[PDB]
């Protein structure tokens, strides 16, 4: 599913996402733009051979099992086809272990370049939440 940019917010929003660990919503949304364009269907295949998963882009070395990431742990316990759902759920319990993590957003690439510093309450604006 592509999601519009207030209906993403306000479901980010209903699942706890607001300001967790420090987070303003705004941050999650963009990190959702720029990760997947809001598609919670997107794939995207790394150099060391693992795989980004959904709405939020969670890779399977660390996070989820996709039974073709030699030596991977699956720390977030879930198949990564769960993260490509139309139902964010599964995406975002399992962001909420990667930003406690100990780098918060930072391990979100593109949070990191094109997000971190810049207005990102603009995300939401105009938003019904």
């Amino acid at each position: 599913k592509v999601f519009g940019r207030c209906e993403l917010a306000a479901a980010m929003k209903r699942h706890g996402l607001d300001n967790y660990r420090g987070y303003s919503l705004g941050n999650w949304v963009c990190a959702a733009k720029f990760e997947s364009n809001f598609n919670t269907q997107a794939t995207n295949r790394n150099t060391d051979g693992s795989t980004d998963y959904g709405i939020l882009q969670i890779n399977s070395r660390w996070w989820c099992n996709d039974g073709r990431t030699p030596g991977s742990r699956n720390l977030c316990n879930i198949p990564c086809s769960a993260l490509l759902s139309s139902d964010i759920t599964a995406s975002v319990n399992c962001a909420k272990k990667i930003v406690s993590d100990g780098n918060g957003m930072n391990a979100w690439v593109a949070w990191r370049n094109r997000c971190k510093g810049t207005d990102v309450q603009a995300w939401i604006r105009g938003c019904r939440l």
